[PDB]
């Protein structure tokens, strides 16, 4: 995948975004294989401002970035519940 | 450890706690590409086969098509107010 330097046009550009946002996908699809997985068997109090210190990390507004996966950690623990 | 291969709530976190991560690094290289962008914010036609093409990608992977699109949505609308800053 051409690196943003190595992007000649906006094609490149937007095709590496559409690789980056299905590598999101396909990450959040691994994601719920986990979550349904740890059925059988603090900690999101602990979880959002340590993915807040990796956005900072990562050049990202740490709030938005942290609001996204307070979203996703409670549609999985939402998911989980039916799995009981 | 794959999900079988998990043996209890500690390799489940680490593997969930990897993946996050995996999705924040994913986010910041996606703002290196927009924001390397500029040099040519994204028309409102790009947009609209972009959210139904993430919510076949949701569907394929065993996700909620709604909750998935939903979540670009606010990725792409951030981004494009961030990109419109970087200006």
């Amino acid at each position: 995948m051409k690196t943003p330097e190595d992007c000649t046009g906006l094609a490149d550009i937007r095709e590496a975004i559409d690789r980056i946002d299905l590598d999101i996908v396909q990450a959040l699809g691994r994601r719920m294989d986990y979550v349904k997985a740890a059925s059988r068997f603090e900690r999101v109090a602990a979880m959002l401002p340590e993915r807040a210190r990796w956005a900072e990390e990562n050049g990202l507004d740490a709030p938005f970035v942290e609001g996204l996966f307070a979203q996703i950690i409670h549609w999985y623990i939402a998911e989980q519940i039916k799995y009981w």
